[PDB]
């Protein structure tokens, strides 16, 4: 097969609340099983026909056994379909989708879904196993130790981000510029109902969750007032780095053939996807790596991309990646990111893509590219049918 | 590409430690960067060849940031190395493999990495975040909770284990049986030289451990007279039962042409993976399942396959699977098993694949099973060359 | 010396806080400073003079080493004074009082402060010394463990009470009728200016506090409606129950020759104080003993006594009292009392001794007596000057 | 009544266990109940005479309400028992004597036992009560919080007697000198059965612990090459100060009239007790202060006493002492002392008084003086009979 033989058949997610907000103590299977039920619902496909699924979670400590799996039955799949879950940090729920999409080249299943999810809320905290030492010890938060502190420097993401913007004379103000950009465009798309077609709603106990939270919680005047946020001569604040937040996001993706057999309408289909990688520091350059390199891959240039997203890790990433690759600042995460949605670990890689899968017009191409903590980046090209 | 097309060039592993004993307080990345060293020596491949990686680990809570991607790097491998983890409870390090062969036979990448690892000694306590209730909490052990808990029946993978055990007639004294076999083979093999090729050894602090741990801690008198161990009226054990444990197996990967390319010798062919599930409670039973599958994809039947892994996540696991396919004990987990080497749960999938790269003789057909936590199970077909 | 050379020259209090409320997070030893400092004010003594400290109280876990030391410095005590904390559970405030009385009687000081304090809301968990046990642990609150559960029949204090009101047919409905005269005295004494002598204000981050929070906290409507508190068929109630609560109470203490030394005025003097005990769930009878012990002591009888201080652990306590020895409910708890302005522990016992040194006329004397977990309770009787 | 009517008629103690050692998991509540059962049967004093108990202990967190109270009710006291702890940090196993004594000489009670615990193996570890901050927070050992850092200098008391031997040129040399006489005296103490009056022992989960542990852990040659363990360039050791440490000790005590009406021998008469302080890190020289108030007390001078008991928190303590107020060394803690015998700090104040009681002639003297964390100590002189 193709690769082209793959499509996307329905895409879907929860809303992204903010930090111990809309959905505190809601585990994080909870938030998987409600964006898979309506991924599932998008496609018109009943839970029974999936045969095999991947879901990416970076954090998912006492969350219990299987959290992936646990997400799957909860969405009503038959106990026969094949569960695994990925980490490949911020681009987990990205390369979920990548690995779906390799057995169904393959042939090896019909029906798959893929997706990432995160629920930082409920991220605990540890304490090691064995002797508590002499004079104590500390209770290590899973957050910075599992998900966002570099290991190799010691730094958290953002310190590494400000070295990046130091390195390539990134400002404080053009991240400002393009904080309040991503702000303005995220209260902008929901007002236009953008976000319409992929969001479902959940019921928290009662209210009912329907909006991102996150975008709101901001104040424009202030946003150049802010102290850096990771180091003292930085430039990455608060308002102009991706926020501690809450979410899932899935895919249910087939053959041209699976879909022809149960009057699927195929909704978009894949081009290429891949990853690259650089030292951990650098993370945010990466996506400027994979971007070229799934462009190869898929016989296409820059200039053919319709719509990029480009995971807001940081303000940083963007702008390096658009000045570096030359692209138009109008055609990229134009709906909106992480900056002013808010960043589930877990999560991010999905949503774009999924976000491309709905908002793209039929017969455009929109390439997806998010850095991940270690030094990766995760890239993927759609073709909206 | 066909499946044939992929090859195993190298493959090792640390040996197996007991619960906070030889590798007590040693991280796991610090298992899978030495046995990924290993198996990079073993193939005579050089650590920046290396494209992108697979590995295996199931509850990871407290090793930092990207532990597979620790792993990879700490191994002298290339900043530029693609790194993902996978999580399908015990069938992680089988998956693993599978991932990386699929990207291979898909000509994605040319030279990959997969195995799988687990530090069940440093597995954390957890404490949730958030307001400590008033009257006090409970501080939650990771190995039950993320590792050997099923969530949907909330009890243990033994006490699963006892009622497909009760179910199928496999009585105490049928795994009590299977299980003194399986020392007593462990302790032969290790005599026989038969783990020599596929065990690299490790300093500890100054000691070296060259040899599996757990296969010694046994009194076979005892044997017959320990109290069930999951249940009241039950039948599993703690020796019929496998163990907690610490290891890590690794394997390098690449296609013919690759092989060819860097002057190596190919160890062994993929002939076919995939896998299978049932309801949660019956993962002792999915191996069952999953083998004839695999065998389909291979063309192949049952008489076809030389010697059979069948992961011994406890004494009914293979014993059942031996009873209802009709397979000849004489050929089925002849160099020992989980119940007496122990089960590092990201682990094991992976060092079963890759004793039978080594221990098959060319020519033969081996075929690895693994249940997993949830219900599931792997399986892969290996030819050794 | 006879026991009336001994007079009080000082009392004052903090209010008392509700739990993690206004006191929220102000360690125990800021209470009992400000509370000495106040005290030493009122009876118009420097600090520099005071030789000996005696401090009830019950909980400080994690106050550091000395808390009674601690206020005592606190206030500008000089290093040269001599001091030592009390732990008769709710007793200690009045237990310290007598320690301090027999020493002034003993002519081995001339000028002592005693009193009692607790912060119930900063009493932390305690987690074991030594290997954390696999599969977890409880983590223990110290409030109840190490303040309100009776040990020998590891039930509350409050079960206790259900006990012995069941035995003694002391009612809901006479329980619910004394709650509710508790609070109306509560604030009408407040209205009425009762309290300004005694209370001293406390400045918390900033905001002054200076009234009694607990007895606001009360919806008469209610009171009948509420489920019991403590045992499925019990009278007990959160509302006819003291609370879980902060404070801190100190008075000032010499002889007739010390007052007559530095020109200073008695308020009070000393005429009696004991104790009694009885079984340990049985602690809310103990009262109606101490009391005949500490009027025989001074040579009175029960109608010699103005105003009585019987503390409200529970409604039940002063109800059993009254009943049981024919005292005159109008001269009973006329200013309200702990279930309606809390219990921190190891204040109360000096709470109530000293609102009877500030309240009473000139001539008149009064009776407190006060329960303790344990089974049993103090006593003391002052006259006022 | 003089204080000469005071006597004691019994006194016993348990072995000092070693840190996490013979009493690991031994409840300070079981040491204290057998020490006083042992103090009780050496008086010849059924318990259900005893009226009234002080029981010194300073960091009993997690063992329970009232720990005093358990004692007594475990030693088979009656429920009528009157009950309180004290906390004077390392003095308080003597100013529970000292309070027991006073209420003796006021007529208050006739037959009061006295004493003091101390388990530091069970002491727990601590949590604040509320959110637990996003980072994470330290688990807080209640050993150095409650029991041995100082709170106003924030260092161990073992720092502060680092600042002492500094200030008065007490070399290591002699501090190692004294030290190795100190654990030279305990060894022949208890070769010579010393000790054998004064001892009980204990039953533990089963072992008899019947002698002190720590005086065997000791190796001489290596003393002089210990590196300071308080400060970078100290003179204390870990040799030469107490250790951590379980015990209890109990005495018996009555008026000669209450003797005379039950039979019973006095052993020994208090002839004075009281306390000094001065500032918090000096109170290893507050020993030196206490030492002449209770001899003018008595009206003695110092060749009036023929043993002194001088605790030794550190060699330090005794050294200045003894150098300071001119004291025979041949007379001074001649039986060891806590740098031997270890500090279970609520014990201690006890166990050096109740030593005096058994080992001094009839017609001896003797003074026991105890420093305590915050700047204290605690002194008192008893004559044998
Ligand atoms: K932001
Ligand atoms: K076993
Ligand atoms: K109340
Ligand atoms: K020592």
């Amino acid at each position: 097969r193709p690769i082209t033989d793959v499509v996307f058949v329905g895409a879907a997610r929860t809303p992204i609340g903010s930090f111990r907000s809309a959905f505190n103590n809601v585990p994080v299977t909870v938030l998987g099983r409600e964006a898979l039920k309506g991924a599932l619902k998008n496609a018109n496909v009943k839970p029974s026909l999936v045969q095999e699924a991947f879901i990416g979670v970076v954090v998912p400590s006492n969350a219990g056994q299987g959290p992936a799996r646990q997400v799957v039955l909860g969405a009503g799949c038959d106990v026969s379909t094949v569960v695994t879950a990925v980490n490949k940090m911020c681009a987990s729920g990205m390369k979920a989708i990548a690995c779906a999409a390799s057995i169904l080249q393959l042939d090896l299943q019909e029906m798959v879904v893929a997706g990432g999810m995160e629920s930082m809320s409920c991220v605990p905290f540890y304490l090691p196993r064995g002797e508590i030492p002499f004079g104590g010890t500390k209770l290590i938060d899973g957050i910075p130790r599992d998900g966002l502190n570099d290991v190799y420097n010691d730094i958290l993401m953002g310190a590494c981000a400000d070295k990046v913007a130091k390195q390539f004379a990134i400002t404080r103000e053009e991240q400002d510029k393009y904080a309040i950009l991503s702000y303005k465009r995220s209260a902008a798309a929901w007002k236009e109902g953008i976000f319409a077609k992929e969001i479902i709603p959940l019921e928290v106990t009662t209210i009912t969750v329907e909006e991102d939270e996150e975008y709101k919680k901001v104040n424009f005047e202030k946003i150049p007032k802010l102290k850096p946020a990771f180091t003292s001569e930085g430039s990455v604040t608060a308002a102009n780095a991706s926020t501690l937040n809450d979410g899932a996001a899935m895919v249910v993706m087939t053959t041209v053939d699976g879909a022809k057999k149960h009057g699927l309408k195929p909704l978009a289909r894949m081009l290429a996807y891949g990853d690259a990688a650089t030292h951990p520091i650098d993370f945010g350059i990466a996506p400027a790596s994979v971007i070229p390199k799934v462009l190869k891959l898929a016989g296409l240039q820059i200039k053919d991309i319709d719509l990029w997203e480009i995971n807001e890790a940081f303000a940083v990433v963007p702008l390096y990646t658009m000045k570096t690759l030359g692209l138009d600042e109008s055609k990229v995460n134009i709906h909106g990111g992480a900056v002013s949605l808010g960043h589930p670990i877990g999560m991010s890689g999905a949503r774009i893509v999924g976000h491309l899968v709905h908002t793209l017009k039929p017969g455009q191409k929109g390439c997806a590219a998010i850095c991940n903590g270690g030094g990766g980046a995760g890239g993927m090209i759609i073709e909206k049918l």
